[PDB]
């Protein structure tokens, strides 16, 4: 009964598939179109990002994305709370839209506080210079679902963030089942770059687009730092 | 199967009473503590309130609150959408807190667009001069649960609002079962007043407090105009 991005098990049917996926049909779902009608400017706190190197992380093709596990000890501080970075993974094209338009590629940095509350940092990619930290992961990326390899290199997830740290903030959900809500989303405004070849290798390995369609904003607003 | 504000069928157990009440345990519930920690100023549209008189409305004591039915044709316009006023009702002490403080009294004006989406305006009351609309309703409010009477007067809900129309805005839920989420909350900054007699009679008829405890803010911000 595997959920997918297409067909009878695609995103419109996710909540039907499994009693745990009831969230996918509710009112505060992600991703969203970031458009002017419901974004406002606000005085938001500076992003506090405290990342160390991950030594030899595991790289997993779970059939829906390429996921990189992160060793404990790296965190962000939001609203006073520490959220520890657990993993990051990729979507092509982007899940979030900017005024109705996709980016070719999006990375999600998934964090959890000590009670398991989630915060995700989203980073957009535009075509351009090959990203060389991406190139370390791509070189060894398992091509088939359910496969895991150990990267024999150190990597720092900070190198996959823009230097400019202005952001959008809203309250949403995981974008794959079970689609749990109460997720803090922080989407960085400035994209970084990846090569067209890096993006296309990811797409052929994924074999299909792996972005969930944007969801109704409902009674939410998006905040802009 | 019946719900209440205390005991075995009180707020922490609402979700167990009825499968339709699953919302009551999720992550975007109301009311909330309006706290400096997660409140930010923002450029928000002016409230557009277009209320006409309601001729001889029904007043119901449903065991949970005193509810006043409003005649069709009065509405607010938010984000371009017309929400028609259906009813208003009362809580003592208030449901929302400010900086951890209750007000003695709170009114909720419940609106719904043509598809049933909900917008609620909250108004705080402090103890002071008597309110003249409240006086008309209080004169004939049913004292026991399950009773209805028709008011023999016209009233305009606009006279239950403050003159100053600054507000807090956030995405939330109904505060009674089924606790549906996707509710746009608009809480007016400026309290108006009810007399000691008005507050005492309401509390006496309700027999017990009828406010839901405040709920975790989770990943939300409260916007201030
Ligand atoms: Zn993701
Ligand atoms: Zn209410």
């Amino acid at each position: 009964h595997h959920w997918s991005y297409e067909g009878e098990n695609g995103p419109e049917n996710w909540a039907k598939l499994n009693p745990e996926y009831f969230w996918c049909n509710l009112k505060n779902q992600s991703p969203v179109d970031i458009s002017d009608n419901y974004k406002v400017h606000a005085k938001l706190e500076k992003l506090h990002i405290n990342y160390n190197k991950a030594v030899n992380p595991e790289i997993v093709n779970n059939g829906h994305t390429i996921k990189v596990s992160y060793e404990p000890g790296s965190y962000i501080v939001v609203d006073g709370i520490k959220f520890e970075l657990k993993q990051f993974h990729f979507h092509a094209p982007s899940e979030h839209k900017l005024k109705g338009q996709h980016y070719p590629f999006e990375a999600h940095f998934v964090h959890a506080d000590k009670h398991g509350n989630l915060a995700v940092i989203g980073v957009f990619f535009k075509e351009g210079r090959e990203n060389p930290i991406l190139e370390k992961i791509w070189k060894v990326m398992p091509e088939n679902a359910g496969e895991e390899v150990k990267l024999a290199h150190k990597i720092n997830a900070e190198d996959l963030l823009p230097k400019d740290r202005d952001y959008y903030r809203y309250s949403g959900s995981l974008t794959t089942p079970p689609c749990t809500e109460g997720v803090l989303w922080i989407v960085l405004k400035q994209p970084i770059t990846a090569s067209k070849q890096q993006i296309e290798l990811f797409k052929s390995i994924m074999k299909h687009n792996n972005n969930r369609p944007t969801q109704p904003i409902n009674s939410r607003y998006i905040l802009e730092s």
